């Protein structure tokens, strides 16, 4: 019943080629972080979630709607 | 080189317990998309980036600053 929020800040390096049309090619992520960053960060964020006390339950399923906004660093 | 932006939209289901103090425990993500969803989606979003034509290069490195904003449905 209580909605919860996800707010995760991060950075990720990418390496790629640029072709004569100005498009990227041969892209690889440079994961600095131990793989599977997104799922770890989501679980970590869920540590801040709080629900009503004295109402425990098990096997609760929630659907998280998210948007990722990013920009290249200048 | 030109700055670029990225926007990814998505959903992820998670399953967990709620303890007497109202905190979550025993969390598992219910992957329904293939693993490495984030990395795949970043690369797919880069398909929209455009740099100056006639100026190819290889091994270009850029850092993407991002924020993930989510809400339970
Ligand atoms: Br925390
Ligand atoms: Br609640
Ligand atoms: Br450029
Ligand atoms: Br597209």
């Amino acid at each position: 019943a209580r909605a919860q929020a996800l707010r995760i800040e991060g950075q990720v390096k990418v390496k790629f080629d640029v072709t004569p049309d100005g498009r990227v090619d041969n892209v690889q992520i440079l994961s600095a972080k131990p793989a599977n960053m997104f799922e770890r960060e989501v679980k970590n964020a869920m540590r801040r979630w709080r629900y009503e006390p004295g109402k425990p339950g098990s096997g609760i399923v929630v659907n998280i709607l998210f948007k990722i906004n990013g920009t290249t660093e200048i």
